């Protein structure tokens, strides 16, 4: 990995590994949301962060993803190599966007893209802060001054608003529960653990008959090391479905999405 | 990665990942475990395999790993380079044997190592046999003809053998289930999972404490992706040992038994 010569983007080569690929012989979603997790740790690191600044580790301020929208047009095989470039962009006091776009290391063809959304958080307190002007100064000097997104288009499927799953769902997958492997550094679950148990309430037919072209997450709350989740979808609709993931006993929301998903 | 000069082994290098590493800021042994499985899949690929032979594929033939054994004196930090280097070895009739040395890339010193005995079984049947002469001739052009073992030892820790443990369990964790992620391109569920679900009994204060310095593990049969798990532990013992056993949440019936040791930090 390194820094692109103008040094306000972030790319890196990555050759699809046996354990990461699915039934279909191609890498699982996740696997995909792993990689862009690491491409968007490395650019932070290469330019001086832990992705915390000065001014935040004084007040105890942390990045946390709001929003993740995923969109692949072709899955990568084992031995594929996959080449992702990254970037972040501020988005005045709301927050931060980092964006990727993933292409075929062979071809150059662009074979997938993503965006997210990060909120400031005091990470004791867990209440949202709004970005000062101290802060915003820090993350300029590494982001493009011009606006350059991964989904330009007027009225995109990334920031749609998604709307609450009404009980009873017409699948479910109840009891699923994080193992130290779903841990990150900090013991916190990983974001990437949501986007599979999200899945998971998905009818084996579908996961076999169709492939996952786009996939839109809201992180609303933080599941626990010793939290149970239960995983809702409904049928929407190509195959539209709508999610939810709650806590098993109260109910309480942690995230909902939809899915599209095409026929092979 | 690529077959060293003599053809007869393989060599990989690995930059530890930031979602590789667990709270000490070093790599899980569930990583360790699976860069181990990915080399061990890179050097069947540079050989001709995808690891049956053509004499396994016209039988309905497989390999499946009976024991896992691995020790690890160091765990890399995240952007560390793990050099792994694996070879077979044929162990007669009774099946093959698969082994690793792992190195810091940087210093070239021992980091740990790994050995596992695969059994020939049917796909379909799922009855285990000895291995015919046909296909010991066809994996032996692979393999070293003179002994090379990574656990070289008389009275070593790789050939123990383990005991049933008993109920009451002082530890466990129930109702373990593999989700998708688990599952490997034949859908079924991935060795490394039954290590991090044998893991999940473990007290939180010594995964805190200590660092796990060897695991072995029996694989007696195989859990299906709507099965459902309960892992048991029970301290045997500065260093601290455990004696694991898997068993299916229902009727109890054994799926993997094992035992860990881990050291003070
Ligand atoms: C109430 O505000 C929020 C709280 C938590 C999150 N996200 C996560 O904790 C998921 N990693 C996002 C917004
Ligand atoms: C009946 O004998 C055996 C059955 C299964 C295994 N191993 C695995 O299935 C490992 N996933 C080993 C021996």
């Amino acid at each position: 990995g390194s820094l692109t010569e103008d040094g306000l983007s972030y790319k890196e080569k990555f050759v699809v590994r046996s354990y990461e690929v699915g039934s279909n012989k191609t890498a699982t979603v996740e696997t995909i949301a792993n990689l862009l997790q690491e491409v968007g740790c490395n650019h932070a690191q290469s330019v001086g962060f832990s992705a915390t600044t000065t001014t935040m580790r004084k007040l105890h301020l942390i990045w946390v993803t709001a929003r993740m929208h995923i969109e692949i047009y072709k899955y990568p095989a084992w031995g594929d190599v996959v080449e992702i470039e990254t970037w972040c962009q501020s988005e005045g006091r709301i927050g931060t966007r980092r964006d990727w776009i993933l292409k075929d290391s062979v071809t150059g063809e662009v074979t997938g893209r993503a965006t997210s959304k990060w909120v400031m958080m005091n990470q004791d307190t867990r209440r949202l802060q709004k970005v000062s002007d101290d802060v915003r100064d820090e993350y300029l000097v590494f982001c493009p001054q011009e606006p350059r997104l991964a989904f330009p288009e007027e009225n995109n499927r990334s920031l749609k608003k998604i709307p609450k799953l009404e009980d009873p769902a017409q699948y479910s997958m109840i009891g699923l529960k994080p193992r130290r492997a779903d841990l990150d550094m900090n013991q916190h679950v990983n974001n990437v653990t949501y986007i599979g148990w999200v899945l998971e309430s998905i009818p084996q037919e579908i996961v076999d008959t169709h492939e996952l072209q786009v996939i839109t997450l809201d992180y609303r709350r933080e599941c626990q090391q010793d939290d149970v989740v239960d995983s809702l979808t409904t049928t929407t609709s190509d195959s539209q479905f709508l999610h939810l993931l709650r806590l098993s006993g109260d109910g309480q929301e942690i995230n909902r999405g939809t899915t599209l998903w095409r026929k092979k």
